[PDB]
């Protein structure tokens, strides 16, 4: 019951405490797990999962937060979490330090503080590299800026922050560029954003022509050395890594991205014709096994 | 029939008129045509193309210019043009908007407004997608920047509009990099800038070397993920889509595209001695085949 | 015979004098020879190389020096030394111009005043290119920042200027990107960063947590389209071609780079805990087959 | 263009002129151009000519002659002229000697002593070796013996001297064994003499019946390592190389040669029925691929 | 059924008569016929034969005889016996003359006088060439030298002449090298001397010590560009075609030939020490694969 | 180990010893071993060694000669020395005849009278014969005409017998063209005169104008058929086998060998050009692949 729709908006925010020293802390709890994926109807891929969805749980917190993600395998085999975001060594989720890769029925808890805002991810750092991720074990990880950490980029670190009055205005959607290759000779099949084949052109993600439009783009594609995004009939500005909050291109329609890279995209359809809004890969062949959706403007 | 060395500094610029409003209409006809073309002596290969020609005519407008292109299908198969550029759906040029695909014998007009200024594309955008592209249904679309629209940086902006003093100094070339799978297998066998294999090894660009040197680059190469551009013995500004007016990246050899991917490269050999200058893919194997060329840098 | 661990802070700076005009010399002695190199305990490759090692001497110079690389090819086959850099066309290391390619037995000096500041490299440009750059004919160049003539970025240019305190108090590295097709049908078997596969694993470079860390960073792989370089816990500012003296981008941990690309990464680990930091290939199957390492992080 | 009808029986015998010490100069001129040529109806392959032509003119001359051939790169890649015959190094039409190759709009002239009289050949010596042979650059050279320097052979040396009354009295024709890989996997898809498959069969070699006949035959086929000669109902004599006047091979019917060889066949058909008198490889493949021909023999 | 032991030194010489000029005729009978041949014991190959037997029978007359060939076809697909020797072109058993193809349950009478003397063959040459060779159509021709013919040579000519005392002396042996392709993708599975792989191991050949040596050696191998003949411990002298009464190449050891040529050989293991004496090709897979036999030299 | 450069003029001519009959005894110790060879810097090939080197020693005795050669097996399989000359059956080195294969361990002395005079090899044939061949089991074997049993061609004969003053006036080297199967799959990867590929690019043979040269050629390369040897700018006598004491062709510049055939090359370069002069195979993709080299012709 993967539903691609409601994970363009769904922010996985935590358990919400504040600790003694004033800092906030968000506490995620995270089980690997062997599940079954559809990733087109009747097409089922054997997928290994963080809490039962590919991608996994899109975690959202502020910088300067306390996160700690109790991480439980369920699995069959060894995995980690490895965050892309400043942490310690032994934090790693890498075979070799701290714990090492957590083994089915072994639990480990990672602790980190919530550096540097932008746009990061995390996925499973095992034995081999490439099968882990592949399989299912990645998810987008979104640092929002602090407003009062960045005086000088207030109005835009506010309208990054989930909840403000600025943040609302805008329309956020989470894309994860992923793709399977069904029959394991290490070339994919299948390519999507948000893991099913072609779900935005049946079914369109409804935007409001009057409100600005935010995508954070993070790839996660496996055995293919780019992947990109082109916006039909408008431009972008776009954030590398989501890291700075002046752009680090202004108005472009095409990026690329190789693994593990991501940033975040702003553009609005304000005074546009309603209608339908193609975006896609432009690797031709990507957008036509599956990595093609469509916005749909509304009055 | 083609002539990949006139090609380099031909602009179609349409035929002009006034909207009521005081707005400038530019209208162009373009019609699809089966034709053979020749990519290397004695290659031939079957294309589909935009005005007999591979890549189609280089357009040319003006930031906020009424554009009108009378696009009429006399193929065997349907097709149609999608504009890299702001422009209502319906003219989207994608099969499942407006009038769709345009169908042999059919015609359709797009019109829309031209922005945002800065080096753009069209290609054709059926089904499947890397078909039309792969055959040949790709060319440039140039919008200069209106200076009165940007008067912070109205030098930069006056040397890119068509005909003032300032633009007459520069050296303008239009080179999109393309390539061909001649047996059909979805591997290319013969790269090119401008299409015909070695061109300029044959015969040389020549450059006066007082003047300076803009190309307006475009990645058009279907099935590989990315093509470069590396400038033998200097170094050039690159202006990621052309779409502001301060360089992307300064004092560059060697820049990436993905397909649909485009920008505007500046360098001067000012005080260098004359010779033979290379220009190529830093995809090697790309340069063997076919995307290699010479400057002739003239006293 | 090669020593990675050696190499990462191996600056050749050749024989300095004085020109009439007050012009500092550096003078290098390059051969080309055929050799042995190990790529991992008990693979050996046949390579093709400057002055015995892959990759070649990395050659560090200032800003305005004149340059003069004395090349003797004691090889089987015709090669040169094209620079990545400003230069007459005659002096360009390309078959067609100047004297062309240097044949067994022959000599040639190279002579160029060396700009722009940056990171660069040199490799063969033989027949046919692909063959004699993976062979193993590249290595880097490195020419730094005059602070004289950078007012503005006085101290930013200081501390890249080898032997300047600023700059002893950076730790520097030198890191090539590599691969090898052992089977010669052009796709890699072992990925490296300085081409012993794994070096940094079996032996992690000691990093003091309380001086920063400059890499330049170089793509010398060839077949694959892409390469790229993901730092573990912790971001850096990324100089594109080290051209500028302000970073490219600010706060990323994973960029990529096509052959021939490269730049400089700023980073530092003051204030973490001491461990194992690992870097590596975000093509998950590069770092499996060789470019992965480790930095170790000491109090 | 090319005819192979033709061809049989055409000599450039150059333009002439006498030398202050006395010595006949002959001068030709050759460029090398990139063209298409016609294998059979609707066979088309993208060659490398001499002049337009492949194999390219046949060049006759007389011992002692000194010749000059001013040879001019028309074409996208660099060549030479290598000639099989006595010369200086610095003639001889190979890598890193002499000029080196000609590179693309480049001159060289080739001067030479017209030795050792006999059947000769020229062909491009580029890298690597094959391609440029194979791609077409290869024709004949025939230098005729000066009966005035073999006084116990004059008879067979004014035989073989163009347009004395005793070559008159002989029927000569050039016959240039050659293939085309026309997939460029290596593995030629069509054999012939002088290019176009079949054309003697076609259009049959008529051969007067009292009147001997001579064959200048030489093998350019590329990747197969040899080709051969079988006459139908009659025996011929065969000169290696044509450097002797006795023959090498009395009373033979089928003779074979690498590629590089060559050499003079005479036989006559004086008292044969009139009719059809097959000639072709005894490879039967290669004869069923096209080197197959027929004389007619007329009363 | 076919003796390989037998054909060795069995010489068919017709049916013998005068004509009313007083020149000897010769008469023979041959069928084609569809047959199975064993090329190894339980190795069974559908082969095309002459008289039911590959080789097919060896013809043997006197130069100068009128010989008379009764060509009968009792196969399934049309055939020829194409003559090596000197004939009318209407005799030439090609498709394009004279009767052309005999078809099945059609006949037709080769005739000709029997010239040059040497060592030849003949074989079927239909559509395709390759296929009716390999199929098993082929057989030798030997045409003695008449001694009154060649004064000077008296005594070559009369030992080479069947039947004088002179040539009773003379051991003398047919050997026709050939290949069979039993899976038909046109590369040979066997090779042999006289079809059976490696009879002359399981049966060496006898030898008088006291008495010289003649081989009538033919390559009728198909697919493979030659085939070759290695005498060891000894040498032997070559006589091309056998159409000189002097040797062409005295004093070897090794000989090779392409499909088509012929000779003769001519030893004494005079003074040897009685035992196996090899003689295979000096292909070595060919060897290995059956054409690989001993001479049993006896006191 | 091995040293092509010294290999080109060794002889090994036996320790010598006198018999009571007056006869001159030559001894050689030949050891089988097998060891690793390198035809290529870092081309490493598992081998079987006479002597551990390929080639094998060049023996070079005089007609007439008693020769004993002492061969050990110290080897892993079965071995045997396969002389081509004139000797008993039992002294031949075959597995039926004499003493059989040599196995691991066990010893055996060949022992016969040096003839013919001329240019002959040796190389195991043992089971299957192409496999210890292309593992490295030949050598070249040369017999010196004895000048006292020649008197009609005593001249010809004294330049040829070692150590001789006239003898000494000429440049003698002995070439033996091979190949190596790197991956064993029957077909070669590398071609080489004398093992190493281009070392005669890399360090050209001197040759004096004022002295004649002469070649000792063997072609002991396995699966393909044919070798050869073209000599750039100037033409050659061939001795086929050398068995003869005037030339097989006169004034040719490219001959063909198939495996196991060899010869005598002379030819001179007086009065030509100091410079380099090419020599390699005339099958193409051979020269590209090793078998390239230059004399360096001096004033
Ligand atoms: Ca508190
Ligand atoms: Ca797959
Ligand atoms: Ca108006
Ligand atoms: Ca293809
Ligand atoms: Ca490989
Ligand atoms: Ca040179
Ligand atoms: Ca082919
Ligand atoms: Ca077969
Ligand atoms: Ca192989
Ligand atoms: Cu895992
Ligand atoms: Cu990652
Ligand atoms: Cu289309
Ligand atoms: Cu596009
Ligand atoms: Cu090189
Ligand atoms: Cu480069
Ligand atoms: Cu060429
Ligand atoms: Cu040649
Ligand atoms: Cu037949
Ligand atoms: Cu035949
Ligand atoms: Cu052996
Ligand atoms: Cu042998």
């Amino acid at each position: 019951g993967f539903d691609p729709y409601a994970f363009l908006t769904h922010w996985e925010t935590g358990e919400v405490s504040t600790l003694p020293s004033g800092q906030t802390l968000r506490e995620f709890n995270i089980v690997a797990v062997d599940k079954e994926i559809e990733i087109a109807p009747g097409v089922y891929f054997p997928a290994w999962t963080y809490n039962g969805q590919v991608p996994g749980p899109t975690l959202r917190v502020t910088e300067g937060d306390r996160v700690r993600v109790h991480f439980h395998n369920a699995g069959s085999h060894p995995h980690t979490i490895h965050f892309h975001g400043i942490h310690p060594a032994s934090m790693d989720g890498v075979p070799g330090t701290g714990p090492g890769m957590i083994y089915p029925g072994e639990s480990f808890t990672y602790e980190f503080d919530a550096y540097p805002f932008g746009c990061h991810l995390y996925h499973c750092h095992a034995i081999p590299l490439k099968r882990h991720i592949h399989k299912g074990l990645y998810g987008a990880f979104i640092i929002d800026p602090d407003p009062e950490r960045h005086p000088e980029y207030q109005a835009a670190a506010r309208a990054r922050l989930l909840g403000t009055p600025e943040n609302q205005a805008w329309q956020e959607f989470v894309m994860v560029m992923n793709g399977f290759d069904t029959n394991f000779d290490e070339e994919n099949e299948v390519y999507a954003v948000n893991t099913v084949a072609h779900a935005y052109m049946k079914r369109p993600i409804r935007i409001e022509r009057d409100r600005p439009v935010r995508i954070y783009l993070i790839n996660a594609t496996e055995f293919d050395p780019i992947n990109s995004f082109h916006l039909h009939a408008n431009f972008f500005d776009y954030y590398d890594h989501g890291t700075t909050l002046t752009p680090t291109l202004k108005t472009v329609d095409t990026i690329m991205q190789c693994q593990g890279q991501r940033g975040i995209l702003e553009f609005s359809f304000n005074g546009f014709e309603p209608g339908l809004y193609m975006f896609h890969a432009h690797q031709s062949e990507f957008a036509e096994l599956g990595w093609m959706g469509n916005f749909e403007v509304i009055e």
